[PDB]
């Protein structure tokens, strides 16, 4: 119901001005429309972002860009290492901008997760207006807490265990570069620039090395491929009795966690905010995943753990050469 300088259509003028907007992060942080390092940062500023919230209180604003705004105060956190990265990287795009904090950080992680073939077409509201303060410490979960503190922050939030899994869809397009030092940018799924389940069935394969100078990393677990990372918090969401099943359930059913991950996702980038504005008809749509998931090289049935033997997980065919090894997200 109108048509914008720029001149594609929307619902209402106040989402004419994000055009221009995603043109600009197009270009100037996502290498072109890619799903590499700034798209998948973006998506985990997002979170960092937002899971600064209780619904009593006394942690942050929620989805406000306080981690953008107030980032000297933000980034000085153990939880968020390698934060600054990002940050540094969408500061100088932001500034070109005059958006709030919590409406660019919101929407360069719809546009980025976006450039990923096979994740949902995110939704985008707008009019957050600017965070008042930075997040308080120990509001973001670390790979090392246990299954029931990384649920309970999540519960402060106001998300419930499964949401918790369908959130964690999100390291389908992941890598570490804060827990082996001299590996960054190590994935955590064969094919990080694909949103596909490859991420939930690789999680459960048994783990047999470690990546890098192959030394046992803090937050890490034994991995089942070379060149891929397998952290403790996924490894136990992904073997503890009160997730287990939820996680095998996205295995090669795409359109289960698009909705779940859409809707997940809808709620977390709000959180904290009130009297937005929709736009999510200015979001690209996500170019699907080429074909059905396949076990790596070299992998079978044969080598996963089955936490849930309540159903039978999904037959699908497998690549055969030998083991594979997976080179980090480029830079
Ligand atoms: C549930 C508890 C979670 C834990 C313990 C966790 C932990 C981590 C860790 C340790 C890293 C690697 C940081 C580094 O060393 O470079 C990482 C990366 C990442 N996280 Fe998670 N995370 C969690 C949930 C989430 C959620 C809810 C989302 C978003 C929906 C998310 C999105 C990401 C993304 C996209 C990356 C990759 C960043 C990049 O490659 O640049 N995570 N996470
Ligand atoms: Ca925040
Ligand atoms: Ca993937
Ligand atoms: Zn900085
Ligand atoms: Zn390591």
């Amino acid at each position: 119901a109108v048509t914008c300088p720029t001149g594609q259509t929307t619902a209402n003028e106040a989402c004419c001005v994000l055009f221009p907007v995603i043109d600009l992060l197009q270009e100037e942080l996502f290498d072109g429309g890619e799903c590499g390092e700034e798209a998948h940062a973006a998506l985990r500023l997002a979170f960092h972002d937002a899971i600064g919230f209780s619904k009593n209180g006394g942690k942050g604003g929620g989805a406000d860009g306080s981690i953008l705004a107030f980032h000297q105060t933000e980034t000085t956190y153990a939880a968020n290492s390698g934060i600054e990265d990002i940050i540094t990287a969408q500061l100088p795009i932001f500034q070109k901008t005059n958006l709030t904090a919590g409406d660019f950080v919101h929407l360069a992680a719809a546009i980025g997760t976006g450039n990923c073939p096979g994740s949902p077409q995110l939704a985008y509201s707008f009019g957050r207006p600017p965070p008042v303060a930075p997040a308080p410490d120990g509001t973001v979960p670390e790979p090392t807490d246990s299954v029931t503190d990384i649920l309970a922050r999540f519960s402060e939030a106001g998300f419930v265990t499964a949401e918790v899994i369908w959130l964690l869809a999100s390291h389908s397009i992941a890598a570490a570069s804060k827990i082996d030092t001299s590996a960054p940018r190590t994935p955590f799924d064969s094919t990080p620039a694909l949103f596909d389940t490859q991420f939930y069935l690789e999680t459960i394969l048994n783990g047999t090395l470690l990546p890098g100078d192959g030394g046992a990393h803090t937050g890490e677990v034994l991995s089942p491929i070379a060149g891929e990372m397998r952290l403790q918090s996924d490894f136990a969401f992904a073997q503890d009795p009160r997730t287990a099943c939820l996680w095998q359930e996205p295995i090669n059913d795409q359109a289960f966690i698009q909705g779940k991950f859409f809707a997940a996702m809808k709620k977390l980038q709000v959180l904290g905010q009130t009297g937005l504005t929709d736009c999510s008809d200015v979001i690209p749509v996500p170019a699907s995943l080429p074909g059905p998931i396949t076990f790596p090289a070299g992998f079978s049935e044969a080598d996963v753990i089955s936490a849930c033997t309540a159903t039978p997980l999904p037959s699908l065919a497998t690549i055969a050469g030998p083991k594979p090894t997976i080179p980090p997200v480029p830079l």
